């Protein structure tokens, strides 16, 4: 009745635990919060030059923010920081109704419907904006 | 295809914030885990003799474990330890195929369908089993 946003894809990725945790002696730690809804995420990174070698997250939030965090990590590991930022910008364009590169986003496109729920847009965007700040 | 278990009731209650937190100088603190899923809950209690005056939880988990925790807290605050244990016994009976008292459960009946998913039964039961240990 008002929970339609929660697709099978979102609920699967929300419960994924493989990227949840801390990285000891991380090269970068970045905390983000979407206090409108009450979500928090802490991203931990290892880099090798400009390559993202590993990412884990701590904290917890709604199923949209957690699903988004997990699909984000799964897609940015092994990429360069520039590539992850290009992906981020496209993820944000997708929510703002602007134009985006489907090939760049891959399975991130499964969050397309979130843009129909303007408060949950912040939930989807939290890990990505957190990533943006961290990588600059 | 698998998100059917996630009703509006469950999704609304999984996001509830008013019971999430610690109680300083709690009269009882009990931790519980459902490792097959990755769910954690720490329950904090204040009592006045046999009456449950306040309950909060920390930790996080799936939508079913978090929804169940919040519905439990909402229903047990202001009851006696024994009323809470009787609710708990009924909730577990529901999950197994056994007989239960609908008037004792109230909105806890909204989880009836979970019993068709043996793995998720543990998610539902996590707060209740943790409560049982805490109170006895
Ligand atoms: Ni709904
Ligand atoms: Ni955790
Ligand atoms: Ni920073
Ligand atoms: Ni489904
Ligand atoms: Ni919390
Ligand atoms: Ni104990
Ligand atoms: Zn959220
Ligand atoms: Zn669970």
């Amino acid at each position: 009745g008002s929970h339609m946003i929660y697709s099978e894809f979102i609920m699967d990725y929300s419960k994924l635990k493989k990227f949840h945790g801390k990285i000891e002696n991380a090269h970068k730690v970045e905390e983000g919060k979407n206090l409108s809804c009450g979500d928090e995420v802490t991203l931990y990174f290892l880099f090798d030059g400009d390559k993202i070698v590993d990412v884990k997250f701590e904290g917890h939030g709604c199923a949209i923010s957690q699903a988004s965090t997990n699909v984000m990590i799964e897609q940015i590991i092994g990429k360069t920081k520039q590539e992850a930022l290009e992906m981020m910008k496209n993820a944000e364009n997708m929510m703002l109704g602007k134009e985006f590169d489907e090939n760049v986003l891959g399975p991130i496109i499964n969050f397309y419907d979130v843009k129909n729920y303007p408060m949950r847009v912040k939930c989807f965007l939290l890990p990505w904006k957190t990533l943006e700040i961290a990588l600059k």
